[PDB]
């Protein structure tokens, strides 16, 4: 055998993490996955599953051997860029990506389920705008499983949250790809309105059969003195 009896013993919850030595803070909760906006882990975490990621066209010399790395570790998983809609982040129009996520991403169907690039919640032509440039552009030859989403917004706009996840499922269902992982949210303000924002968001994204994964933005901020604030106890709980 290749394992000892000790290694046989929602799941949607995941650890989006800079510094994999904070991802200890968050043991024994509800925690499935984790990525890090990059192709490589920086590390090994047990019990978990590593995503890697395509950040963007500065990834693409070292993506086929990061990718074999990650399926080797036993990664089910690949995601594409990481904001193209976003100057800042990886800056890329729909036609390059389409191009890109075929060339990169299509080869691994066979050994891997492919997510689609991440777009912010701008408004169009950002967010859900790019991802319909994109689809439009695909026209059907590119091969993706999910639809990666991000949403950022003040605490108190809870309705425009699950709006726009809501949106998400609709438009990935039209394409052909039957769920959604929200692989950043971010509810801004005080702490008091951060724990706030996560008892209503956390429950309703369990409960949302068009939601596979999701992360909250993100580990290095819900830890301080290697200790969960909190927010991190929140994310941890609830």
């Amino acid at each position: 055998g290749s394992h000892m009896a000790d290694y046989y013993t929602s799941g949607k919850r995941g650890l989006a993490y800079n510094n994999i030595n904070l991802l200890t803070a968050f043991e024994g909760g509800p925690f499935s996955w984790s990525y890090n906006w990059e192709p490589r882990p920086g590390g090994y975490t047990a019990g978990i599953e590593y995503v890697p990621m395509l950040w963007g066209p500065r990834g693409y010399g070292s993506w086929n051997a990061d990718a074999e790395a990650g399926i080797a570790a036993g990664s089910k998983n690949l995601l594409a860029f990481n904001e193209p809609d976003i100057a800042s982040q990886a800056n890329m129009s729909p036609e390059a990506a389409a191009a890109a996520y075929q060339k990169y991403m299509n080869p691994y169907a066979a050994r891997a389920r492919l997510g689609s690039p991440a777009v912010s919640n701008g408004a169009p032509p950002k967010g859900l705008g790019w991802m319909q440039g994109f689809l439009d552009v695909c026209a059907g030859n590119c091969k993706i499983d999910f639809l990666a989403v991000h949403w950022h917004g003040p605490s108190g706009n809870v309705d425009d949250f699950k709006r726009y996840v809501s949106e998400a499922i609709a438009l990935g269902q039209k394409y052909g790809i039957g769920t959604v992982w929200v692989t950043e949210f971010e509810g801004q303000g005080d702490e008091e309105a951060q724990v706030n924002f996560l008892k209503e968001v956390l429950p309703w994204l369990d409960s949302n059969a068009g939601v596979e994964r999701y992360a909250s933005f993100f580990v290095d901020n819900l830890v301080k003195g290697g200790a969960l604030t909190s927010v991190g106890k929140a994310y941890k709980t609830i």
